[PDB]
């Protein structure tokens, strides 16, 4: 899956 | 905010 | 699954 | 914000 | 923000 | 998956 740390 | 379409 | 830390 | 389309 | 189309 | 650190 994707990981987005905004 | 962030947008994650997995 | 995806991980979003906003 | 960031956009991630995985 | 960044845009990542994976 | 992709990793976006924004
Ligand atoms: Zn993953
Ligand atoms: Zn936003
Ligand atoms: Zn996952
Ligand atoms: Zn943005
Ligand atoms: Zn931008
Ligand atoms: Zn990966």
């Amino acid at each position: 899956g994707g990981v987005l740390v905004n």
